[PDB]
């Protein structure tokens, strides 16, 4: 049934939810190498990732790799990273940036994909949509609170804020993120990459 990545991809494409995308030759975008040990869950691709078929290949991603303590080559080519965001399609242009990931999309497709990733040791939850879903939180739970007590969700999950330029002021107001949280992220990732 839903037991290979190709079968899952075909099912996503066939879902009437995605008919506009399928009729424009836009496939769902997700990175699920069977060797993956770390799953990064963010929001959704923008138009540029929709075209490149790569996540994080931008300044935001450069900052995230710096946080994680991995270089560009290791991130894209080690085979240890999965990227399975809350929507696999670009949701469209809103007033400030992209519109949000579509409600109900992860509920459909994430688990069958994760069932084909047996080596995942850590799932990194970037931003509100990813955290509220995987941590089963009401929308009124505060992002800053979740990240400040990140150890609550370990070993399975590590919540982060987005490595966006707009968050630079947030980081200045919360130096404990760069001082304590990010160093522990690096430590945990190194143990996982060196593991087995």
């Amino acid at each position: 049934a839903m037991t290979s990545l190709e079968e899952i991809t075909k099912a996503i494409m066939a879902d009437s939810q995605n008919k506009v995308f399928t009729e424009k030759n836009i496939e769902p975008l997700f990175a699920a190498p069977k060797t993956a040990r770390i799953n990064i869950v963010g929001q959704a691709p923008g138009i540029k990732a929709q075209e490149s078929r790569l996540y994080w290949n931008d300044k935001s991603g450069d900052r995230l790799r710096e946080w994680m303590g991995v270089d560009y080559d290791t991130f894209y080519h080690s085979g240890y990273f999965a990227v399975i965001p809350m929507d696999f399609y670009y949701p469209g242009k809103g007033k400030s940036g992209d519109l949000p990931p579509r409600k109900g999309f992860a509920q459909k497709w994430h688990q069958p994909i994760l069932d084909l990733l047996p080596d995942i040791q850590l799932t990194i939850l970037i931003g509100n949509y990813a955290q509220k879903y995987y941590l089963h939180q009401k929308s009124s739970v505060k992002l800053t609170d979740t990240v400040a007590h990140y150890k609550k969700y370990l070993p399975d999950y590590f919540p982060l804020v987005h490595p966006s330029p707009r968050n630079q002021i947030w980081m200045s107001r919360h130096p404990w993120f760069e001082a304590q949280v990010v160093p522990d992220l690096k430590k945990i990732i190194q143990q996982i990459i060196q593991s087995s």
